[PDB]
């Protein structure tokens, strides 16, 4: 099984601020719909909350929260209490992903083997409280798209990395 982390980020790290994107890019939410489409998607429970409520569970995909509480409630959603849990109750599928927020990222990345990034042109300074994207050393090798605009006047791009 091919554990994959996909995410969003500025130029400077950031993936959230005040329990939300700090950022509208609907590229970016077309892309992570084709990577994760048909696959479990795995999340931290403080993501699933961030999600309205009319949008999740995510459609079209299994959604598995990650909580230390075992009695966490997620309507549509199976809850597990460890990654380790997690990856077990994607059951046979190929490839699941990985989806936020910050701290499952990091529980995530001893276990993946591949990253979709989408880095976004913003100028966001770390504050404390920012909700930052795992850095990733040299075992991960890849390919870096061309900067795009997108229709909010903003530049993305894409990159896809692996590892053995
Ligand atoms: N730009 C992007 O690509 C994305 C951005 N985000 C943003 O990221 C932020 C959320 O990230 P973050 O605050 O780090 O929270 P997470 O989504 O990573 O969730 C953290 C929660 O996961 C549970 N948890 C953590 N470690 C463990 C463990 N070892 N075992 C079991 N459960 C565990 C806990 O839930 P509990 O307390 O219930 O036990 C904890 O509160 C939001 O601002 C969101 O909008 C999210 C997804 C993608
Ligand atoms: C489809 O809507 C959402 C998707 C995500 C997760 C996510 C979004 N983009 C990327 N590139 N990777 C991700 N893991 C996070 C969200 O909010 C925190 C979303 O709603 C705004
Ligand atoms: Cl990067």
């Amino acid at each position: 099984a091919e554990v994959g982390l996909v995410w969003a980020q500025s130029t400077s790290g950031v993936i959230g601020r005040g329990g939300d994107i700090p950022w509208s890019v609907p590229e970016d939410l077309t892309r992570f719909k084709e990577v994760t489409m048909g696959h479990t998607v795995i999340m931290g429970r403080r993501t699933w909350e961030s999600l309205p409520a009319k949008v999740r569970p995510l459609p079209g995909r299994r959604n598995v929260v990650v909580s230390r509480r075992p009695d966490f409630v997620a309507e549509g959603a199976r809850v597990a209490g460890s990654l380790e849990a997690a990856l077990a109750y994607a059951g046979s599928d190929p490839a699941p992903w990985v989806i936020g927020g910050a701290q499952i990222y990091l529980l995530a990345l001893p276990h993946a083997t591949r990253c979709e990034v989408t880095e976004i042109e913003i100028d966001l300074r770390r504050d404390d409280d920012d909700a930052l994207a795992p850095a990733l050393d040299d075992s991960w090798v890849g390919e870096t798209g061309e900067w795009l605009a997108s229709r909010s006047g903003l530049r993305y791009r894409f990159h896809s990395y692996r590892r053995d």
